[PDB]
């Protein structure tokens, strides 16, 4: 005696992307096969288009309302996701979470070559599953004096992280190279879940990207003898699933902010090491709830007032430079129709590098104007990669491009 029947369920959306491991360039015509979780088929010998990827799945999924309260109720579905493609070892991936009204976007990177599968499984969300508890630690990190070079002596958004999936002392766990802009959305789709206000995805992803920075600031584990940035467990760090799928409107928050962070005291040169909890299975005074940042976001509250009220008035928000391996900045103003020169002509270089791995975005002449080929160029590109179509290089769009160029120019 819910809202309706016990067991509705609403459309939530799919999309699958499936990619050459060894160089990221996506893979046509691979078979996807989606089932249930007891388990069944939903979906068969769906085909992926020229873009690697079959788009606008629908699969059902709990009602929306069960992830916008603390809830006994899983608020998502779980599926399989099975890709197979000649020449490329089977790859699937379990538990598959699915948001009803949402896009969830699931990766597949397939190595190349044979009765042997890759299963990659997804745990439960760390709002609904049970995850050890964060181990206290000091907001603030001894850092080394001052070089004087003022971009070595503050934090810089570097390409990579190197996450270790399990404890520190656990010598024996992988080590992954993982995207900065990828790793943030990864934590951030097991931290809240994407049904929630915009604002509150803002705050949100800004205290993982301060925590985050801070590891990388502060060098955190190499200092400590490791070979890596961050862990992915819940007691030192935040928790990472390789290959969980992401969510659209996490993803568009990240692509927008994921250079800036909180610095408390505002004269310090370091990230604030922001920690939160859910604020149900767990209290953290001085501290930021998630559970409490979706109340203020459902009340109207802007993101800066969303971390001000957990973290302090005083807070500042910062934007730290970025290594993209593309060595040209985005130069602070929105290309469009009209504009012209070297950054326009750079956007046309990538794209065109770009489309030899991904034949849907159409060739343009590199002459430095922005022209209707660009901007139709710049639509399927943002379309390919979950992007607003807004046919415009803003900053979000900027730096995925470059991490498109930088992702398919590496090897191959």
């Amino acid at each position: 005696e819910n809202l309706y029947f016990q067991g509705h369920m609403q459309d939530g959306f799919l999309t699958v992307s499936i990619i050459d491991a060894t160089n990221n360039r996506p893979i046509q015509n691979a078979v996807v096969n989606i089932y249930s979780m007891s388990s069944s088929t939903l979906y068969q010998n769906l085909r992926s288009n020229e873009s690697g990827q079959v788009t606008g799945l629908v699969l059902p999924a709990p009602d929306v309302d069960y992830s916008l309260q603390p809830s006994d109720v899983r608020p998502y579905s779980q599926y399989i996701v099975e890709a197979i493609a000649d020449g490329y070892e089977t790859v699937v991936i379990e538990g598959t979470q699915l948001l009803a009204t949402i896009e969830a976007r699931q990766g597949v990177p397939m190595s190349p070559r044979r009765q042997s599968e890759l299963i990659f499984d997804i745990g439960e969300h760390t709002l609904y599953g049970t995850y050890p508890p964060k181990i206290p630690e000091s907001n603030l990190k001894p850092l080394p004096p001052p070089t004087g070079f003022v971009v070595l002596d503050n934090p810089v958004v570097p390409e990579f992280i190197v996450v270790h999936d399990g404890l520190p002392e656990d010598s024996s766990a992988p080590n992954y190279w993982i995207p900065f802009k990828e790793y943030i959305k990864n934590i951030a789709s097991s931290e809240i879940y994407s049904t929630w206000p915009e604002q509150t995805i803002y705050a949100n992803v800004i205290a993982i990207i301060s925590f985050t920075l801070n590891r990388v600031f502060t060098e955190w584990y190499r200092n400590k003898g490791y070979n890596f940035t961050i862990t992915s467990t819940t007691a030192y760090d935040h928790k990472f699933i390789n290959n969980r799928n992401l969510f659209e409107p996490i993803n568009v928050v990240v692509d927008a902010i994921f250079n800036t962070f909180i610095k408390r005291p505002p004269t310090s040169r370091q990230p604030l090491l922001a920690q939160y909890c859910d604020g149900q299975k767990s209290q953290c005074p001085d501290q930021m709830t998630q559970w409490g940042s979706k109340d203020l976001g459902d009340q109207g509250y802007d993101y800066e007032s969303i971390l001000r009220y957990f973290y302090g008035d005083e807070i500042v928000f910062e934007r730290a430079p970025i290594v993209s391996g593309v060595p040209v900045s985005f130069p602070g103003t929105t290309l469009q129709v009209g504009s012209s020169g070297q950054y326009v002509r750079t956007i046309q270089n990538q794209l065109n590098a770009i489309s030899n791995s991904y034949p849907a975005v159409p060739k343009v002449i590199e002459d430095g104007i922005y022209g209707t080929d660009t901007e139709n160029a710049v639509k399927i590109f943002q379309g390919i990669f979950g992007l607003p179509q807004s046919g415009v290089v803003d900053f979000k769009t900027w730096y995925e491009i470059s991490r498109v160029y930088v992702a398919t120019t590496r090897i191959a």
